[PDB]
């Protein structure tokens, strides 16, 4: 379906992804802008979170096969 | 120095830790706690953050040199 | 000059690609796919494996001149100064 | 039953590692050092080397029985449910 470069173009834009591949169900990604985690100093930059499959949120790390799969959807 | 392992108890802590191997200068990781980060729902989880070399805050992934490393100490 | 999606195509047609944010200097990406590592380590026999037991592997060149596997932090995935290796 | 800093130690001597609190079943990671690997593709010649090209990696044996380079999450740096496979 979606590439990982497509699935970025989602999350910049507000919506969730995920992966259709994943070992875990209902888990998907997030993306908050720097403005909304605020709430010569150094500034927030955009980070992606992932709900994970007990019901928490931490910051995704992406492995290989994420950056490299064609199989993203988006969450309806 | 310091282990990757020793390095993350620090982080658990509260204090802030490198790897003197960074090809970035004045990088530092912070740990904060789900309770930090929220100031049958799912809750936050733990989350490392990395000032990065531009002064810059994103969510930290871990390179595999990085958990292996044996060269970490605190920010002091 | 383009996104990660647009080096991630890149990388999956043979080609190298780096950031010029990255801290470290003569670095670079390159992707050894499940078929190039089957025939590679096959002997003649990598065309008739089907399903290679190694998946696709990124690797990094790194400033050390080392080769290591490339872990995609979420500053290079959301970068916007990716480019060819010329 | 131990942190990730312990399983790294168990990697380090050549032992497998697991999280039982991962979604995948019938995974571990698995350690091949730079010596590892210098010896095993060095043809008899890896102990002359001295400066390898390949560093560290940590690699994955996936649920669909494939071998992955390994991706150390958040979660899993942070976890306390690391255990050696028996
Ligand atoms: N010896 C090595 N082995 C494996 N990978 C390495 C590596 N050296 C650099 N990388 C990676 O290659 C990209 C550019 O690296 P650099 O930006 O030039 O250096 P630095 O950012 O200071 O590394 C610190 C942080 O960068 C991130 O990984 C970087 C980064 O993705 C990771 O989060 C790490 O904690
Ligand atoms: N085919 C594969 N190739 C490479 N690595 C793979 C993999 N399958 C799983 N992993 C990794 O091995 C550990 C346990 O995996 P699982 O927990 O059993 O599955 P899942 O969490 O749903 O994967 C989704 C998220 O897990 C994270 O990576 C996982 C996780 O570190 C990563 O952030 C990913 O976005």
């Amino acid at each position: 379906k979606m590439s990982f470069g497509e699935a970025l173009e989602v999350l910049k834009q507000g919506m969730q992804v995920y992966r259709s591949g994943w070992n875990g169900k209902n888990m998907f990604l997030f993306l908050k802008s720097s403005d909304a985690l605020a709430s010569n100093e150094p500034v927030f930059g955009n980070i992606i979170f992932i709900k994970t499959a007990d019901n928490k949120i931490h910051a995704w790390v992406p492995s290989q096969t994420d950056v490299l799969a064609e199989d993203w959807d988006i969450v309806s």
